[PDB]
């Protein structure tokens, strides 16, 4: 039952430590307190009764903004985009490019004006002080935790980058977790408007900051000693439109061709497969059948674990916008698996983070940028932090399921 | 009756004066002249037969040239473009992505054949030479003008970029006016494919050169002293569709952001002004309320002066592509408010250009690349520049109104 | 009979030699094998019957590894291109933007790929090798030829990078000549996609190999003497499709104008013919009267020929992805003029090649950012390149004209 999940924690604290590289510098408050947060926000929003109401009272709110959004690409694709196209092609009527990758721009641009009415940062310098004064956490990683519950792994260390270029290993590495444990408020409407539930993907982005934190002091504790604009608000809302823009079309060029490999791969696996007697051998069975004891571990059912492990997996060894885009189907009355209620929370979990190997090239543009001279330690702890953000994403799945 | 206009015309001349920085510098001869070019040539193409004659005749050759470019969109977006589209959508078959955005590119490449040809410049050195011989103005500032009738704020002052760098206050401050009181070519055919009549589009690109330097020389007046490529054509036309692909993007991208954005505020705005009992509060109702008095100055009927203040407040706090967005639907038969043909003019002249804070970051980016120790100057200059190619727009409105 | 097409043969040889840098300096094994071997390859895959097996055999694995990329096509743009829209446009129904365009993005992707597993590094190294020990060319331009059977002409030279700055001038030659007589892996799969026979296709990317080396040292001899990565293969996939989708861009916004102007061209044509008794001038009528006898020289009938010169002139003064634009229609049953089976492949062959004035200045760009200090030798020896590069895909298109 509820004994299943906690030692599947255990295994997932257990794995950080034994990868860490040093067990003997893990500091027991600053771990202990961003699990102890972590599991709290959890119990909080998923669990007692008013922590429900803020959680639907925010995600009610971002669906309002998502459809005032699309008042937007409304205008452009005129009727594309109306409920005329359901009663011509039926299902085929939902166009993901004008439907979705728009969501992407509204809300880049949204973001950058909320940046420059000093919203944002008044919401990051509150939850990013009340991380640094409860695991005592450096200030910069603190925010960085903070600022990447909302926006991209490249974008939140934007307010802490004169820190960047001469802070430590640690606080790097945290720096590379936190966004790595987390997506962006595009994305996130984006896989809102895909059938995700927003309540969850607004819980994960919040329980990505303490958990980011987490496997980040643990597979990587602090050895050494850390230290201590757009004219107008037009501009920044025309120039967050322009970057959303720009990731808008390198997400619809990337699905293309991604979707595209896979249904190549799996051509390929049909013969190949055939040759051991296995001609219906699909990326879907191996990626479910391997890691089907990860599900399994996390909470979801038996006979579930196998098809849930087949988007967990697709979301390690891709990225998780394919990986969602072959799970919004199960979320619709046309499913082809009916899954448990308490599964599907738990697959949205572990799918809502840039917990992959690609994300490391683009921590090395981004991030890399704001210090040239560290692109050196990014990709020599990239894959570490790939695997301390992908636990993570387990851990708020696992923490998830257990309240369900 | 024709007194409230010539009255608007003194008063958009007073603010200017007002706002001088120099009065006692003002030339009678250049300010006189301007003011005097741009109301005879309202008159030419407004009022008397023959100059009717040629703008009708103008504008039908560009419609030709809209309809000649729209076989290439009719190519790539097949049916998407045809009649079927209005028999299936009705109203709604109408896309705007694939309508009026591929003019854009389309033009943007005519425009660069033109160069190459010499066709361009041709026509400039004459209406360019026409004005300093006239006004008095200095041979640069005079180039730039004429050249901003048919091209964008950034793509005029390229025809006499080495003379920039070294190029005065008065000057420089003369041209970012020119771009500011007008469009480009690529826009034009856009608004036109949106409804927007085509004579109201030329008419206002040509009075934008004298009224450009009107209001120019009037808020900064000369007080120091002046001086003084593709390989064939198909490159060319190649290198201009990429120019207009670039910007189709970006006007796309906007649109979808700021509409969006327009409708969140909206959603704010409905429950923030039922605070003080006034629940169906919204943006157009603010800039229709606060314009009403500028739009009533200028020309229009006092039960229309509030319905105009919407979209030439749209048009000044964000940029008069959105402004345009709104004021499409009230020159067709399914317009929520039927407007007289005056006012549709008036309208018309008065959001034909880029006059807003968001170009002067345009600004700073292409024109400052032509100087590049001169973006000190621009964006100093930046706000009154915007004010006086406001002023250059509302000048040819009056004088449009007036011949109507 | 074939008498005709051996007589061209000899012209396109002749011409080649009249244009010769030096006549003496004509390597005779070099140019002799040059030709022996794509007339040889042509009588392979063309005429016996084990060479059409497996050009067919390669051509249908093609075939789906495109239906495979349209997987991810289909996801994004959904019922737009499904089934539905023939039964609501007709032939409308097929939208160029969504059918065709993605492909380049998948296939961009793909040939990515198989770069980061050394796939197509092996295949190169094949068929390069083969070449410079038959031909006695050098290391280098032999792997360039082998190279751009598959990938562009800016593409190709990336495996000798470190040998571009310091080869010789007839070296750079066939290096330009290599990538002008080819085409793309991405356009390629675009133009199938169009209803061009994929087994013409990838014909001509073959013999587009020694045709390029044959003219280019005939046109070009050696009288000089030569000498002698992302992370992972998900980035190299990531990347790849991000190149596609930059290319994508360009290639529909180069077609919206193109065929645009054309329509503009067309127009005026219409009028400036009707001063000459002929209203009914076009741009066709011109190119194919102008093209007929080179068209009736490589293997085209009488009755046929001025057709035929329509497309092959509108590919060279432009490029091959407008005249193929304008030829698809006549693969289909709904054409125009009903062609003969020869005829379709002649057209075929002398199309499918990047050999235009326009190909130039992406070779200085490309192929000039490898040697930035050659950027002088490529715009001198530009123009010869491209009719050394149309000669190879006359020549090719006669031998195909030929064996059927
Ligand atoms: C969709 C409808 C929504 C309606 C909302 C209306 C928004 C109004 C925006 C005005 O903001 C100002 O714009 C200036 C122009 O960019 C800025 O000056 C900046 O730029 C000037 C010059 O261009 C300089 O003089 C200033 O020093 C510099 O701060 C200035 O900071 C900023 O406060
Ligand atoms: C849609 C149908 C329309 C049909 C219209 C046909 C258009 C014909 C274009 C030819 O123009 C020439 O192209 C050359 C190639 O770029 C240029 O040479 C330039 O480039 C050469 C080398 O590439 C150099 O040798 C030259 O010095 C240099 O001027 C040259 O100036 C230019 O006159
Ligand atoms: C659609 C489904 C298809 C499923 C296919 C699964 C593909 C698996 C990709 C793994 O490849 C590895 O990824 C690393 C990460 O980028 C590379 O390390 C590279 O980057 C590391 C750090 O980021 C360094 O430690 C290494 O030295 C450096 O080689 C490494 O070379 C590469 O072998
Ligand atoms: N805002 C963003 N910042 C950085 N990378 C992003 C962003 N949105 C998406 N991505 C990348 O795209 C992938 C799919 O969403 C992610 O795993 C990540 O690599
Ligand atoms: N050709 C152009 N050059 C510069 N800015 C442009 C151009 N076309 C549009 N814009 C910008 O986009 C806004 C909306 O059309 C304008 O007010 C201007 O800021
Ligand atoms: N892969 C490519 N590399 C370089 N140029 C290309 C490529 N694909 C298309 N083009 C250019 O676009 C034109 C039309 O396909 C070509 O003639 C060539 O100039
Ligand atoms: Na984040
Ligand atoms: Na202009
Ligand atoms: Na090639």
């Amino acid at each position: 039952s509820l004994f299943m999940s906690c030692c599947g924690m255990a295994v997932l604290l257990g794995i950080a430590v034994l990868l860490s590289s040093n067990r003997k510098a893990i500091n027991l408050r600053t771990v202990g307190g961003a699990f102890a947060i972590q599991f709290s926000l959890g119990a909080f929003i998923l669990y007692v009764p008013w922590g429900q109401e803020l959680l639907r009272g925010f995600s009610d709110a971002v669906s309002n903004v998502i459809n005032y959004g699309n008042d937007g690409t409304s205008f452009l694709f005129g009727g594309l985009v109306s409920g005329k196209m359901f009663e011509v092609f039926g299902g085929g009527g939902f166009i993901f490019a004008f439907r979705v990758l728009p969501t992407l721009i509204f809300f880049s641009a949204l973001i950058s004006v909320l940046y420059y009415l000093g919203v944002m940062q008044w919401v990051i310098r509150i939850l990013g002080g009340g991380l640094q004064k409860a695991l005592g956490t450096s200030r910069a990683e603190s925010m960085s935790a903070a600022a990447n519950i909302f926006v991209g792994q490249t974008e939140a260390p934007l307010v802490v980058r004169p820190f960047v270029p001469k802070m430590t290993q640690s606080e790097l590495f945290a720096v590379m977790c936190g966004g790595l444990a987390s997506i962006a408020g595009g994305v996130l409407a984006g896989y809102a408007s895909m059938g995700v539930k927003i309540e969850y993907l607004v819980a994960a982005s919040f329980m990505a900051a303490p958990g980011g934190l987490l496997f980040a002091k643990l597979m990587m504790p602090e050895t050494e000693k850390p230290q201590d604009k757009p004219a107008n608000v037009i501009d920044a809302a025309a120039g967050g439109a322009s970057a959303g823009l720009q990731l808008a079309l390198n997400v619809g060029a990337m699905l293309i061709a991604f979707i595209g490999l896979i249904a190549l791969i799996n051509g390929m696996l049909g013969g190949i497969g055939g040759w051991f007697g296995m001609p219906e051998l699909k990326l879907e069975m191996l990626l479910g059948w391997l890691f089907a004891p990860l599900a399994f571990l996390i909470g979801v059912p038996w006979n579930e674990a196998t098809v849930a492990g087949e988007f967990i997996g697709l979301k390690t060894v891709a990225n998780e916008f394919v990986a969602y885009s072959q799970f919004a189907p199960y979320l619709t009355e046309a499913a082809p698996v009916v899954l448990s209620e308490k599964t599907k929370a738990i697959i949205s979990f572990a799918l809502c983070g840039f917990a992959n190997l690609s994300s490391i090239a683009i921590l090395l543009g981004g991030l890399g940028s704001l210090a040239p001279k560290r692109r050196g330690d990014i990709a020599r702890m990239g894959v570490k932090a790939v695997i301390a953000g992908t636990l993570s994403n387990l851990m708020a799945a696992t923490i998830a399921g257990f309240f369900l």
